[PDB]
């Protein structure tokens, strides 16, 4: 069932069970794994951190921001993120956070936008930023950053000699090819887009982040970028080498599922992707029901709508209506006290494959929530 | 196939293809796991961080050794990753090494054991050690620590007001209870002994432990074990909490790999254990290859011997016959120049249920590399 065709298991650090990273066929997944992953990305390096998205955050934190300063967009909870890795940590010399702002200051609840670009921009001139960090899609408020928003933060910390991180883990299917926009480093998971089961954090890398990984040394052990570099590097030769034991029949899954998706068609799940946020957006205007995220900034793959409901907000009435979704959380950008919420995941291959049937069983749930 | 009596899937965290941590059948998984592991190894607490053991020992030594005195018991590599987690993160106050000693001091290659109790326990009360950490069984070594030498360590550092921590990831099913010996912490993974997909540490605490966990303060946001003692609980009070996504269906494996344990005996197992290492060590002996572990301190689940092939020592020459075994490794205790070993692991349900044939196997593979 496991590897057929392999040897015999009297390895130290497996049983007949589970797939030996020193198996041929454990090699062939991670060359399937790294090739997809750089190609889908345009990167120069793929680095798979067992754990979750939000290690991979924290080894390229603990590996890139050591005694250096930082800018973070801080769009929700999940870029809070970036200043709660910072602040557990103290190994940062310093952190600027440009918070995310209401379009207007009334009591009624209004939508939210990324601090403006031309500000951004200016900001980091001045901060000298080494690394600037930035959520793609924020998933406690649907808030997506354009390709252009994302190309100038680029261009920004370029010209102080800094490099760009794209936390691109609510992304779903909406690529982002790294250098077409200028993005150093892209950090993904198996779980949200991909569709697989969740087990590592996926950290992308450009030729100049490759440049400073190797010119710098991180503060853990565990997460150490460098290190887990020099493993994806020994199964890139044909070898194998270890660190700490990797999610191996998790990764096999995983690179299945991106091989279905790859032979679907990346470019009609990023299409499909779309049409299934905005076809659900529409849904929810068309019941008066308000997105948190500001016109041209609303995300496809995640949903974050206001509500005035205990039962929509923590989720109950809809897991009535037989689905689950997840409760509103803060998003740590100054927002009111009365602010309340709920999310959608619009994530993965079945749901982007029947876009019809996804919206409609949304629709009927919604009809019984509000009825 | 996945979650069939639960919710449709419209939450920002998972797809249809994975088990969602909010359903009532992962809580039921959480729920099974929790007390098994509480009941196998008399724990107060059982914490499950996503990643691998190491993970679990660097979350452990975080939470706990923050401007710490340690004392480490080193017989090879992965007791000496104490010592490499505590160097890349310099956050111990101190750390004192006690290694691994040879029976004697000759040209010819001569086993190894642990540093004698007495000088360990003395050692632990002039350095009034916060924290003591020691492997049960060492991979590189093959060397176990006896039930009374764990008890001596626990016995000595209770004396100066500290705590016990044992890295059990390769103890195979060789149980300890945790209350009898008197550890604090008690370190596994699901790959080795327990026979699953690799996914997570396992980090079992004591009343002291839970306690002192309660009253430090982390100094890494992915690996904090106070936070993800938090989220345990949310779960034993019957509900669920997020930290960072769980390897949820690998988790779900483990528990079944825990239940197909159980319903053959713990015992039976602990037994089979042995005498599989046992008959291993034997045929060794009987061709004349000696082990690396001294008389007294031979782990039946890991057996390191010495060898002077290369084609033995990287496992070539047992790949040939059909064999996975596990390159050796140096142990860093100031061995010998020459020093050149090989490894085998005995782990998993499917080598104790049929002794015999695990034997056999190795016999003719061992017979042909020797031919």
């Amino acid at each position: 069932d496991i590897d057929p065709n392999g040897l015999l298991e009297y390895s130290v650090v497996y049983t007949d069970r589970a797939l030996n990273h020193m198996s041929k066929a454990f090699q062939e997944v991670m060359n399937d794994l790294l090739s997809n992953l750089k190609t889908v990305y345009n990167a120069e390096a793929a680095v798979i951190i067992p754990g979750s998205g939000t290690y991979g955050m924290e080894a390229v934190a603990r590996q890139l921001t050591i005694d250096e300063d930082c800018l973070i967009i801080r769009n929700g909870w999940f870029s809070y993120r970036w200043t709660q890795i910072l602040e557990k940590g103290k190994f940062a010399k310093s952190s600027t956070v440009l918070t995310a702002e209401r379009t207007e200051d009334t009591e009624a609840p209004k939508p939210f936008a990324p601090v403006d670009i031309e500000t951004a921009v200016a900001k980091i001139k001045e901060d000298k930023s080494a690394i600037v960090y930035a959520p793609h899609v924020e998933t406690s408020s649907g808030i997506i950053l354009s390709e252009e928003y994302i190309k100038a933060l680029s261009e920004a910390v370029h010209s102080v000699g800094g490099l760009l991180v794209i936390d691109c883990i609510a992304s779903g299917c909406v690529w982002l090819d790294m250098k077409e926009l200028g993005i150093d480093v892209l950090i993904s998971a198996p779980q949200k887009g991909w569709s697989s089961t969740p087990c590592a954090g996926l950290v992308m890398l450009s030729a100049a982040a490759i440049k400073k990984v190797e010119s710098t040394e991180s503060n853990c052990f565990s997460l150490d970028l460098k290190q887990w570099l020099t493993i994806m590097r020994a199964y890139e030769n044909g070898g194998h080498a270890y660190h700490a034991t990797m999610p191996t029949d998790s990764l096999r899954q995983f690179r299945d599922a991106i091989l279905e998706a790859k032979e679907i068609g990346f470019d009609i799940l990023r299409d499909a992707q779309w049409e299934l946020g905005n076809r659900v957006r529409k849904v929810l205007t068309d019941k008066g029901i308000e997105s948190v995220a500001a016109e041209g900034f609303e995300a496809p793959g995640v949903v974050v709508s206001y509500t005035e409901r205990d039962d929509m907000h923590k989720g109950s009435a809809f897991a009535e209506a037989g689905l689950q979704i997840a409760a509103g959380v803060p998003l740590k950008v100054g927002e009111p006290d009365n602010f309340k919420t709920f999310r959608l995941g619009l994530f993965g291959l079945d749901k982007l494959t029947d876009i019809d049937g996804t919206v409609e069983r949304f629709e009927k749930a919604l009809d019984e929530v509000l009825a």
